[PDB]
């Protein structure tokens, strides 16, 4: 690769997704990333950087699949494309419908298919809307999701999520969607009572369903662990409580399980983890582990009863909607983390490991908490120890600096606001996590002279 | 393949776009389409069936390409995914993107990466906006839009398009969208002057324009060719027209190419046959031939202009935004369609056949009108020769009958309405543009009786 050919051209002819278009040019282009393997990505330079977020959260089995090559080559010359328009359907999809059902389990029994995260949720907007219709009770429409929320990039994806720049950018959100508190214990309930937090962020839940009227209300939308909004861990008892305010109120549960889905939280959904049993769940990224484009929309069988027996059609779909090479990989990559134990060991050794080894960050002046749940984690960057002040009080000055170290030490990690967060994929080895452990620690080493410059 | 045991699994676990789920399951599942070569697909009953639909508009190249596969193949051994959100990039989206800046020529310079050509109006939806924002004109908001568009089945597509039924399912459209009438002549202009009826459809938008107020608008978008709308052709002079009217008012033209693109029309792109400049265009389907799941938005260098000189986020992209594998994937197919001349080849040979073969349908008692352009076509059936009066005076009646006709004589077409439409793979034969035409005259033939039955 001509690799300075490569950023002349990324410049002259590309938009980088959710960037600063400004920056990128002042950098002379994206840096290249042209080969990987295991865990490990490389640059056009040469540089080896351990790839603590698996991708974009989603490289799940790893790199390096020579198996999910071979099975994208033999589904393209057998059956490359044909559409579910039709009263078609190609074998796998088919088979990949019967595999997810198997895992997702409960009362979860069909899926409709998508490519992206962010349209998984469009299908939910749109299925959830359709199935109150059919239902005979149309004045159900409004979905309550909460603030630091992410479901994708779509309008509906925006307006679901409760990014307040990103809901910006369209105008968005648009209409019958409200917004409440995020369970950010560490950010909003620092010092509160474990129980009493919870209860207050439930709470927020139910005054917005009787805002709205009861009888107005579609579904409560979340996601398990929240990704994008830093890795959120819920307090213990939230998600039951949630499930227990939906019944109440006869409105559906919908999960986002796209970042949390197929091994991040130790089970191959995070809703059963909490053993709450939601009406609907998005998927998609560990899918497939990031190897072709695919997701899903799990739907509960009675949802599926009301299309079946009141007829008519669902007029909702995409072209590749169950595109046949795109399900024959991910159907193959469930088959690899089944084959080796992935989100068992997630859940029985790596998860633990990783939470003992982030543990040992605790003692670091700059940490004020560490937290994790299977391969996911969060490290919080604080100004002073015991407090959740942050440098400057201005959240999202330190943030960038740690990470930007730890990118320069050889590490992939993201900062969110001031928060250091790491999704691996599920192979990384326990030598290996204490490697991205190190690597953070030398790089808040370096961070802390300069952060306290600030 | 048991095909038995897939239809039971298809009706327990699967659910298809754009279906009626109860007519799926008094079938017995869907039809199971097992593998396909050239322009032919073969179900699970070894019946093989002419694809006049290409796939669903999208397999130009035809299908059994194993120089695609073996393009899958290579570029997943090598890096399989990563992302463009971290300031990073791969080869295969960059140079994919040079790639289709010299299809687009014009000013069209840069491309945004999505999955679907739902998700690329997406992008073109919140980009426009953000646009305007950036530009100081933060009242432009409103897209105008066509009745029969099809724009697609996200909440932002199916508001952007203009299927009011679609519209109904999801309580669609979201505000700052309007539609005005389409320019079908058949339909609506019958009889009237083409360039009269021309106007009058330009003077639609301008009376919106003026409506909404032209500080207000964002935008007008349009396919060049509407597709899922049932192949409608604008007048002569149509898109010059509606051109003007954008520059007379400073709002964005977006064309969605998603159909048309890529050598549909006898040109890489439909707005190109009608030369007009687009500040935006919406790709997908023929881009990769659908052999992977890949869309884009071509980007206007004065778009880019904002992007780059005031800087900031554009909060706006997917996991699988530039995804490695689908964009090499889809330069091959481009090389492929380069090498083998297929764009010329539309143009200059399969096209103009195309029309000579369909206008010998012209003496047939059901067919009302004729009409094609490139390798996409409709047929009309009509009750009353030299009228557009329909069967029962309820369009959609005759359509159904002689489709269903067409499929058991071996030739896979939709009914739009009463339009039957065609949209073959680019590679097809004079000689299988024959067969796909004495099918659908047999099929009339064997429908005419039903038909004056009703
Ligand atoms: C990644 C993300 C999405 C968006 O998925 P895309 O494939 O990028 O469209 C939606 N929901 C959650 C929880 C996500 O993390
Ligand atoms: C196909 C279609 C779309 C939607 O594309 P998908 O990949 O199915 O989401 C958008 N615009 C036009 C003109 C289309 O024909």
């Amino acid at each position: 690769h001509d690799i300075a050919e490569l950023k002349r051209l990324d410049l002259a002819h590309h938009l980088p997704a959710q960037a600063d278009h400004k920056v990128i040019a002042e950098q002379g282009g994206s840096r290249i990333i042209t080969r990987a393997e295991g865990v490990y990505i490389h640059d056009g330079e040469g540089h080896q950087i351990l790839d603590g977020m698996a991708g974009l959260w989603c490289v799940n089995v790893g790199y390096g699949r020579e198996e999910l090559a071979k099975a994208a080559y033999d589904q393209m010359l057998e059956l490359p494309y044909y559409n579910t328009f039709f009263k078609t359907a190609t074998p796998p999809p088919i088979e990949l419908a019967a595999k997810i059902a198997q895992k997702m389990g409960g009362h979860l029994s069909h899926v409709f298919y998508n490519s992206s995260g962010s349209e998984a949720n469009d299908t939910v907007f749109r299925l959830v809307r359709h199935f109150w219709k059919l239902k005979g009770e149309p004045s159900r429409t409004v979905f309550i999701s909460r603030w630091n929320a992410y479901h994708g990039s779509t309008v509906a994806g925006v307006s679901l999520g409760g990014m307040k720049h990103m809901h910006k950018q369209g105008d968005l959100p648009i209409a019958g969607v409200e917004h409440v508190m995020q369970p950010y214990q560490f950010g909003d309930g620092f010092g509160e009572d474990p129980a009493a937090f919870r209860d207050r962020a439930v709470q927020a839940i139910e005054d917005k369903i009787l805002e709205v009227g009861p009888e107005n209300v579609a579904a409560f939308i979340g996601e398990p662990v929240q990704g994008a909004g830093g890795v959120i861990i819920p307090p213990d008892g939230y998600w039951p409580a949630v499930e227990a305010l939906c019944r109440k109120y006869g409105i559906l549960l919908v999960c986002d399980e796209v970042i949390c889905g197929f091994g991040r939280l130790g089970q191959w959904f995070g809703h059963q983890h909490y053993g709450i049993k939601p009406d609907l769940i998005a998927m998609a990224k560990g899918l497939s582990s990031g190897y072709l484009p695919i997701s899903a929309v799990g739907v509960a069988d009675h949802i599926v009863a009301e299309l079946r027996e009141k007829g008519g059609d669902f007029i909702h779909g995409f072209t590749y909607s169950g595109h046949p090479t795109a399900a024959a990989v991910a159907l193959k990559n469930i088959e690899i983390m089944e084959r080796e134990g992935l989100v068992e060991r997630t859940r029985d050794e790596t998860g633990p490991y990783l939470a003992q080894a982030l543990a040992s960050l605790n003692d670091h002046p700059l940490v004020g908490e560490v937290r994790s749940l299977g391969l996911i984690g969060a490290v919080e960057i604080v100004r002073e120890k015991g407090t959740n002040h942050r440098f400057l009080d201005k959240e999202g000055e330190a943030g960038p600096i740690v990470r930007d170290l730890c990118i320069k030490n050889g590490l992939m990690v993201r900062a969110i606001r001031d928060s250091i967060v790491c999704c691996p994929p599920l192979i990384i080895t326990k030598a290996q996590i204490d490697e991205l452990v190190g690597i953070i620690r030398k790089s808040l080493d370096e961070a802390e002279p300069v952060l306290r410059a600030l």
